[PDB]
DNA sequence: GGGCCGCCCGGGCCGCCC
DNA sequence: GGGCCGCCCGGGCCGCCC
């Protein structure tokens, strides 16, 4: 069986999709999302709000998992991890293992997992339905390396795969988006969108 | 579950809303409220009158809680607290813990709380209905740091979240407003309203 | 007896004077010295090289002490200390008490002292004569607060007093210089020198 | 006493000086030396031949030590070491500790040392006099990180300090040169020499 | 050899003195 | 009320792809 998790969109029977805030492209905005590229541009260790939208209410005990894979076929089989420099940084919140790229902040029930067969990292929180009058629930993710980090992602693009899973382990829905963690998200989003228009 | 309290307005079945006095924008007025920005501008440790308005009378034992959160997504998970300088100031009224930003003055039944899971501070008083002939009840809040304080809010905007809660802990209503604690509330309100008009 | 150490220059029988490197006034240079003002401009926690020049060799066991006092008569009696914010910072090198403003880096025999009568802080290293062919010895000082720090120096200028002391405690020589610890030493040096010329 | 080794040239009673090969400035030459800058430009882990020249023959048991320090006063006190990424690389020759920046290749009597007081690294070989008819002896040094390495030198220039020491520990001579380890030594030497001419 | 991403840089934007 | 210091900001400056 494959050791590479699927990235295939599966909005499923609950109508699961992601949403992202409108942030603009000021040069050093902390986080911004390109709909044309389905790509988040964000700064190291800065809050990245991701909205969970469903048409139908998931069952009690549903979980939300996030995991990173390399986007390019050439690198898919390599586990996405923090680089050695940032791994040794004294920046752990007391729960995230220092090797994990993706953290969740602001959640009292976060779980960090290492797959015993694929060695891949993931971070899980319970799914909570929106407040009355609200249409979505927001998770604050953090990416703890730049895409460029030597000895880590080393300029290779990643996908974040968000899965909605019931307590039994059934896949209720899947979505994914590309991530670039970089110093100047607004500059780099504009550059990549312009290159898409000019040369894509 | 989230460690960030919701800011979502919930005027609820009792028709709960806040009111603020008309104060003007003389440069150093002690407290002034901008309806356009839903924002209070006030000076450190000065009285900030907040009115509670309801259409229907809350049940006996209802309580009024105030808590601060950072407004920006990037800072929401950080607990709002006093800076180290003002924390060591001998300005405690004998009841407020020195780390708490928000105090209530002039109430014999004030309670200061530290959440055992989120570590967030709040201050609670009993809800009292208006006097006959009066349409609202007023609480005098104090903010014990400037928004700019180094090692505390450090120029980051906060929201104050006011909740009306029954004795059992049900949320009866919720309102919130932005706060800037600053040396010159009248100047800064005018500046922010003008920037809204010109560049918002 | 006075609790304020003397600032009076005493170059003494060994011909003791200080020297400073030529650094220029690029806006954010880390450290720069104004001869006209006898004033060092430097950034928080950045190396400040100070040269010790003597005409005659001090005796074995000579010590070099540095201490800060407020320059203005109105503040001389207050002990110069780190502000509460930086005092709680996890920036101690394992030897300097967190309250001390002045540190010495790169010396295996540094001693930090608190005066039991005046409560004033000082930092001492052994005097070592220059290498053959060299005319001076250099100490790397660090200032661990900005001059502007709220709850610390709070925009008040300080003097650093450097004393050459024999092992018995005799004062062999004294020199002093003004210090401004600031974000932009080059800007601020130029500003202060221009104000001296225009308005001094 | 200082934890920073002296860089002061001391050609001494044996007339000790260094020599470097003429290599040119082809863009990616592996190693090239700028006399104007007293600076070696070389690639990671590539051979850097350094010549030892003496006028008088050192005594038996003389040793040659190489050590790196940061050139800028602001960084002198920090120990120069390999970055975390290259430290975990399986590139050890069986003798050099993985944390050491400077290695010697091609010598059966190399010794790697960690100073118990300063924690600084050095690498030592016995001094051997030139062959009859030869005027110098050559040591092949290797630098195991780029000057730019994140978490290591991080774009900060270093000096290599070469000391000639007798077996008793007397300093017989000292020389030093700046090093830049980089991808394109020929480009970067030309750039730095041109900037010296134009803006130095 | 030509040329394409983190960070440095001078310009300019909130408590307190007058 | 007028006006005088830390930090944000867009412009632009080294390993690696071609
Ligand atoms: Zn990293
Ligand atoms: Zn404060
Ligand atoms: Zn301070
Ligand atoms: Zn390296």
């Amino acid at each position: 069986s494959s050791s590479v998790p699927s990235q295939k969109t599966y909005q499923g029977s609950y109508g699961f999709r992601l949403g992202f805030l409108h942030s603009g492209t000021a040069k050093s905005v902390t986080c911004t999302y390109s709909p044309a590229l389905n790509k988040m541009f964000c700064q190291l260790a800065k809050t990245c709000p991701v909205q969970l939208w469903v048409d139908s209410t998931p069952p009690p005990g549903t979980r939300v998992r996030a995991m990173a894979i390399y986007k390019q076929s050439q690198h898919m089989t390599e586990v996405v991890r923090r680089c050695p420099h940032h791994e040794r940084c004294s920046d752990s919140d007391g729960l995230a293992p220092p090797q994990h790229l993706i953290r969740v902040e602001g959640n009292l029930r976060v779980e960090y997992l290492d797959d015993r067969n694929t060695f891949r990292h993931s971070v899980v929180v319970p799914y909570e339905p929106p407040e009355v009058g609200s249409d979505c629930t927001t998770i604050h993710y953090n990416y703890m390396c730049n895409s460029s980090c030597m000895g880590g992602m080393n300029r290779r693009p990643i996908l974040t795969i968000i899965t909605l899973e019931d307590s039994s382990g059934n896949l209720l829905g899947r979505n994914s988006f590309e991530v670039r963690v970089c110093a100047c998200p607004g500059r780099d989003r504009r550059t990549e969108e312009e290159n898409l228009r000019k040369k894509g």
